[PDB]
């Protein structure tokens, strides 16, 4: 490996070998079906809302996410780099597919596929991955950084549908090498959305855009077609020349055929036809290939840029809903503008790249933290972008102001924003993108007076239920199966109308957000403030025995959906008074002093009846009615750990904290598998794990990244780095599970999992608060 010293991979970057088999990979743990797209997996490319496209770490590109909420996986075989290489002096040069695998049929058999193991590593540290080619037939060492333009603070790149490819060529032999890289990519106009003729029309470009300085190359895949539906759009690949290197191109090759159209030409000299052909295609698949030759002397490097874009302007909604995509604000809606977006990325990904590494670097430079966790922090973000994420600009059809957004709880259970998962999950967006993060706590606003009589058969039981209660936060934002934004509460396993947590995480997200943004933002909290009042108010109501508290009711109601909760209940105990003491300090700040005073009141009666009723003299109870009212919960004080982030100090005694804190990383984490996976959820007082519920007995990503922030903010800084250790090597680690970039919401102690692709992990990001 000389390519390396070349280029810049951060020490913290995730790293697998290209073509390495993983042995120890973990898989669902439920009874129903559930998504397990194997461990081949690799950082995502795409922006917010754009659809997202998974390259694995085999080179693949094999996780679709272009058809938004919904998760297809399958490699689309002709969409690859390749290499040509020809030692000065030698009759023929060797061609490879830089793939480590080969395609299942026998479409682009003739093309050399099987690129070995043992020659090239991955890396990854999101929005950045790279691929290494250190190979002993290859005597150009070669590399890539490929990347999406996702930036805090930016709502603009952050949106693209593109992804750039910066390739680096190092010559270490003593001869001369002639070299090719070529860019191939299957016309996929059709790939979704298409109920019938599924590659009719479609038809390949090739525009050549000539001016001083700069020549850029591409093809344009798209379809004869001017209508403006989801299927329709464009494709583009290109590259930019720089000196040095000519460009080649072929307009058309059949991907639905032996590929020796294109590899006969690019197997001989690495350069292709230059043959341009706009004739659409009926049933064969067709794809175009862009190309770069170049010569490197002994000791010579050189950088060269290709992109990828998508200009699929349309997504659509199982309910029939149409909404324009976010970038769409910036290049147009006619999904005929692939072109424009390739050569924004072309022109300036030196730019992007510098805006990512000066995010990136007051993380990375501070070497009081260990580089694990830095590889966890940045990698988690990859849900941002490949959690089905719809950033609307505008219904299709549509004679506004604000984008309404959505994230998915996971691709299993297909919900948006759900609230007692954001929550936890919520915390990137506002840390690092908190115009978005404030645009859905108003859409939560808007729902709380909303009523939907209409009846519903709950899951968990069968009887049935009101699907939207007045005075009720909504569970989630409607599914991509259905209406995003429009039919709220796609969830029916329980009723969330009788849930005790999502009233209080409601107020406690909407304080956070004030909080985290500089506690400047009056207008936000002027905005929520009725609805804050509502939820409340409405909450107080189900405290059925007047000790101040929401009475859990024997059932799961709350985000434990399994688990049930009877009485006062640690969690949602600790979350009321928590919000109680949120919405007393934003009755301050608006001048409601009656607000103030009766939030106060009821403050003080709660906090002063919940630590009678739950503090054990060790840790606080689960609740006060269960038969295993007694365990030891990982979450039970949520409530005091958002009261730390917020700044409302103590709304528990100090010691008492710092003891239930003690007890959980000393009994959850440390009896746990030799705290080596995290925190499970319960653990009874013998120190053996509670089996009431799956649910206690599972650790939960996200409950456990939060829980080491607590312990972080509480001064406990090993145990916190040793409890979110768990979770990191269960990811990432060869001793691991196999989930990066698929982190689970769960695991039980075999390390099986259930969910993956799951929101509620992204809480790492509350161990930077
Ligand atoms: O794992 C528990 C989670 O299951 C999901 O199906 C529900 O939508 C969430 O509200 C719940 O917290
Ligand atoms: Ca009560």
């Amino acid at each position: 490996d000389k390519i390396s010293h070349k280029i810049d991979i951060p020490d913290s970057a995730w790293t697998i070998g290209i073509g390495e088999k993983f042995k120890n990979a973990g898989h669902p743990n439920v009874k129903y079906p559930m998504i397990d797209d194997s461990y081949v997996q690799g950082a995502p490319l795409g922006g917010f809302g754009a659809g997202t496209i998974g390259r694995t770490y085999n080179g693949g590109f094999s996780r679709w996410h272009l058809e938004i909420g919904k998760n297809k996986y399958t490699t689309v075989y002709a969409n690859q780099f390749s290499v040509f290489q020809k030692v000065e002096g030698n009759k023929d040069g060797v061609a490879q597919v830089l793939y480590a695998g080969e395609p299942e049929n026998g479409y682009l058999s003739s093309w050399k596929w099987d690129y070995p193991k043992e020659s090239g590593m991955y890396y990854a540290l999101y929005p950045n991955s790279w691929y290494t080619y250190t190979n002993k037939d290859l005597p150009v060492q070669l590399a890539v950084k490929q990347f999406s333009p996702i930036i805090p603070y930016n709502y603009k790149e952050t949106s693209y549908p593109v992804a750039v490819f910066k390739w680096t060529a190092y010559n270490p032999t003593n001869k001369n090498v002639d070299v090719s890289i070529m860019f191939t990519w299957q016309n996929m106009i059709g790939f979704f959305g298409k109920q019938v003729n599924v590659n009719s029309g479609n038809f390949n470009k090739i525009i050549k855009d000539k001016s001083k300085d700069s020549e850029i190359v591409a093809a344009v895949m798209g379809n004869i077609s001017n209508d403006n539906e989801e299927w329709n759009g464009e494709y583009s690949i290109g590259v930019k020349k720089v000196p040095g290197v000519d460009i080649s191109y072929k307009a058309k090759f059949v991907t639905t055929g032996d590929g020796s159209d294109l590899w006969h030409e690019f197997s001989k000299n690495g350069i292709l036809d230059n043959k341009d052909d706009e004739t659409p295609t009926k049933q064969d698949g067709i794809g175009s290939a862009i190309a770069v030759n170049f010569k490197l002397q002994p000791g010579q490097t050189i950088e060269v840029p290709f992109a990828l874009s998508w200009d699929l302007p349309i997504m659509k909604f199982g309910g029939g809903d149409k909404w324009y995509k976010m970038y769409t604000k910036y290049f147009g809606k006619n999904g005929k503008n692939s072109f424009a977006i390739l050569k924004e990325a072309l022109n300036n990904y030196q730019k992007w790249e510098k805006m990512i590494d000066d995010w990136q670097k007051p993380i990375l430079s501070n070497k009081s933290k260990p580089d694990w966790y830095k590889t966890a922090l940045f990698n988690e973000l990859y849900y941002l972008a490949d959690g089905g994420t719809a950033w609307e600009n505008g219904k299709v059809g549509e004679k506004r102001t604000n984008n309404m957004f959505g994230l998915l709880e996971c691709f299993d259970y297909n919900y948006y924003e759900t609230l007692d998962v954001r929550f936890y999950g919520s915390f990137p967006l506002v840390m690092l993108w908190p115009d978005i993060e404030k645009q859905v706590m108003r859409q939560f606003a808007d729902t709380i007076n909303v009523q939907d009589s209409s009846e519903f058969k709950v899951g968990s039981n069968g009887a049935m239920a009101v699907k939207k209660v007045q005075g009720m936060i909504p569970h989630d934002l409607g599914s991509s199966y259905a209406l995003p934004w429009i039919k709220i509460n796609a969830y029916d396993w329980q009723n969330p109308n009788i849930w005790k947590d999502l009233n209080s995480k409601y107020v406690l997200l909407v304080y956070r957000d004030y909080v985290l943004t500089g506690k400047t933002d009056k207008e936000f909290l002027k905005y929520t403030w009725k609805s804050v009042k509502t939820a409340l108010d409405k909450l107080k109501e189900m405290d059925k025995d007047n000790d101040g508290i929401p009475d859990n009711e024997g059932i799961p109601d709350q985000t434990y959906d399994t688990w049930s909760m009877k009485g006062t209940s640690a969690y949602c105990g600790s979350l009321w008074l928590a919000a109680l003491k949120a919405a007393q300090e934003i009755g301050k700040v608006l001048k409601d002093n009656e607000a103030y005073i009766k939030y106060n009141e009821w403050y003080k009666i709660a906090q002063q009846n919940f630590e009678k009723e739950l503090w054990n003299g060790e840790y606080y109870n689960f609740d006060t009615e269960s038969d295993h009212k007694d365990s030891i919960m990982a979450d039970q004080l949520a409530g005091q750990w958002y009261a730390d982030i917020l700044r409302l100090g103590d709304i528990l005694p100090k010691d008492h904290v710092q003891k239930a804190l003690k007890k959980i990383y000393e009994f959850n984490v440390m009896k746990f598998e030799n705290g080596k996976m995290g925190a499970v959820n319960g653990m009874r007082p013998d120190g053996i794990v509670d089996e009431s519920d799956i649910q206690a007995q599972e650790v939960w990503t996200g409950v456990t990244y939060a829980l080491a922030s607590f312990m972080k903010y509480r001064g406990m800084t090993e145990e916190a780095y040793n409890t979110a250790y768990g979770v990191y090597k269960m990811t990432y680690d060869k001793s691991g599970k196999g989930y990066w970039f698929r982190t689970p919401e769960a695991w039980t102690k075999d390390g099986n999992y259930r969910a993956s692709m799951y929101m509620r992990p992204l809480s790492i990001w509350s161990m930077e608060v």
